[PDB]
C-alpha cells in the first residue's frame, strides 16, 4: 500500500517538484491544526533544520500509542505507516509526549526501523515530527524556501486565531531567523 506512494507519488502528493516538497510540511502541519481545532493544541512550531530536515511540534494530546487491537501495533505506528509524508521521507522520526512518557520511533521510506519505545519522562503532552524528504524522489530540489513557508504559516495563524505558530530557519547555525504569529 505504501510502496504505491513511493512509486506513484504525484498521484498522492502532486508532482515531485518544489511545491511537492513543501506539500509535505503542510500535511504534517494541517494535522497539528486539526489538534488545535479539536481544542487541545495552541502552540505549533515549524523548524527548518540542517540538511533541510523539517521539524514540527505541537502541544496537543500526542498521537495515541495504545496497542490498536487488530495486529498488535501501537496506534501511532499504524498511523505513521499510512502517512504519505513518512512514505516520501528517507528518514522520519516521531516523539510523542503522553502519560508523562516520551515515546519514540524512527522510519526509513515509511519502514519502521525499530519498535516504539519509551525514551524519557515528561510533564507535557504533544507530538514532534522530524522528517527528511527522500532525495531519490524529490530530485530537482530538496531545499525549502523560507518565504514560501512563512506566508502560508501566516495565513494559517490568521485562519486560526489564538493559535501560536512559529517558523524558524536553523539551516545556518551562525545566522538563525525566526518569525512567530499569534493572532488574538
Ligand atoms: C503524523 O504526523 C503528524 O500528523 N503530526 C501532527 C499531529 C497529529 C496529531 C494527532 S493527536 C490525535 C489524537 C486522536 C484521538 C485522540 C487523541 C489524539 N491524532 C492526531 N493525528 C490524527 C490524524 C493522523 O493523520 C495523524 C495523527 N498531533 N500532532
Amino acid at each position: 500500500g505504501l510502496e504505491a506512494v513511493r512509486k506513484r507519488p504525484g498521484m498522492y502528493i502532486g508532482s515531485t517538484s518544489e511545491r511537492g516538497l513543501h506539500h509535505l510540511v503542510w500535511e504534517i502541519v494541517d494535522n497539528s491544526i486539526d489538534e488545535a481545532l479539536a481544542g487541545y493544541a495552541n502552540q505549533i512550531e515549524v523548524v527548518i533544520e540542517k540538511d533541510n530536515w523539517i521539524k514540527v511540534t505541537d502541544n496537543g494530546r500526542g498521537i495515541p500509542v495504545d496497542i490498536q487491537e487488530k495486529m498488535g501495533r501501537p496506534a501511532v505506528e499504524v498511523i505513521l505507516t499510512s502517512s504519505v509524508v513518512n512514505a516520501l521521507s528517507q528518514d522520519l522520526e516521531v516523539y510523542v509526549h503522553r502519560n508523562e512518557t516520551i515515546y519514540h520511533q524512527a522510519y526509513k521510506k515509511g519502514v519502521p526501523q525499530f519498535d516504539l519505545k519509551e525514551v524519557g519522562t515528561t510533564d507535557k503532552t504533544g507530538t514532534v515530527i522530524r522528517f527528511k524528504a527522500d532525495g531519490e524522489i524529490f530530485t530537482e530540489t530538496t531545499v525549502y524556501n523560507y518565504e514560501t513557508l512563512q506566508q502560508r504559516i501566516r495565513e494559517l495563524a490568521f485562519l486560526n486565531k489564538g493559535i501560536q505558530i512559529t517558523l524558524r530557519d536553523e539551516r545556518d547555525e551562525e545566522n538563525v531567523r525566526e518569525d512567530s504569529y499569534h493572532y488574538e
